[PDB]
């Protein structure tokens, strides 16, 4: 949707219409876009040792005293900061993990992308088109008491779980509350941003996966996203339609 879709993005946010939210952010939020594609480019070619040692990520003890419990854990973040080069860190800090990708179209185009990812050290599962379900694999992760990494934030479809973000209705992935449920493992919200010339990080704490409601489970994910954006709102470079109204009455009816 582009820039006008991110100025109806970040009204949300702010609180503000969209004709009305600050330039300063704008600009700020479209330099993060910019950024992402910028490193995108350079970031196989970069040396992942030097960033596993020089990047951190607070309250990562988090992770680590689950693992070391032996239960796998849900690593859910949103398209906030540099979410590759995160991917980058816990391989260097744990080694090669799983995680899922949107089968993009034409698959030149999605071979491009795993070929990209395939060179930070991680494995990509696409949504449509494999052996098995992906769910079906990730879950078998966690029971081998590893980590998995998931957008959790944006999931336009009738798979979707309506929950509200900043005040409107969205839909998210219940993929990070099943495979909780299922596995028992930790779910750990995560949060990306940029930090001067280098890159912010943080894991967040568990949520309750008692309930077994993936929908009040992926609405107190949403609250923990929402309250990470306001913090860091000129990081989330979200570019694509995410709030339900903001969809033209065709893609609507996609979702029942
Ligand atoms: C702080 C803990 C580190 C967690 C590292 C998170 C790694 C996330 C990488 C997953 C990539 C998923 C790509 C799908 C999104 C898209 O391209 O639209
Ligand atoms: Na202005």
């Amino acid at each position: 949707g582009g820039p006008e879709q991110l100025r109806r993005n970040l009204a949300r946010v702010v609180g503000k219409p969209p004709a009305d939210v600050p330039d300063d952010l704008i600009r700020a939020s479209l330099a993060s876009y910019a950024r992402y594609w910028r490193e995108a480019f350079r970031l196989p070619a970069m040396d992942h040792g030097r960033l596993g040692e020089q990047l951190d990520v607070i309250d990562i003890d988090h992770l680590w005293s689950a693992l070391d419990a032996g239960r796998g854990a849900v690593l859910a973040l949103p398209h906030s900061g540099n979410w590759d080069m995160a991917g980058v860190w816990l391989v260097q800090n744990y080694g090669p993990f799983t995680t899922v990708a949107e089968r993009l179209k034409p698959e030149s185009l999605y071979r491009r992308f795993v070929e990209y990812r395939e060179s930070l050290g991680f494995e990509v599962l696409p949504l449509t088109g494999g052996e098995r379900p992906p769910f079906e694999v990730l879950a078998e992760r966690l029971t081998d008491n590893r980590p998995i990494c998931l957008m959790a934030e944006r999931d336009l479809t009738r798979s979707g779980v309506q929950v509200d973000f900043f005040g409107e209705a969205t839909r998210m992935p219940a993929g990070p509350a099943k495979l909780a449920i299922e596995t028992g493992a930790a779910l750990f919200p995560v949060h990306c941003w940029f930090e001067g010339d280098g890159w912010g990080m943080r894991v967040y704490p568990e949520l309750d996966t008692s309930s077994g409601d993936v929908t009040a489970i992926t609405q107190a994910l949403a609250d923990r996203f929402a309250a990470n954006i306001a913090t860091y709102p000129a990081d989330w470079h979200m570019l694509q339609p995410q709030w339900i109204a903001d969809l033209s009455d065709e893609r609507r009816a996609r979702l029942g």
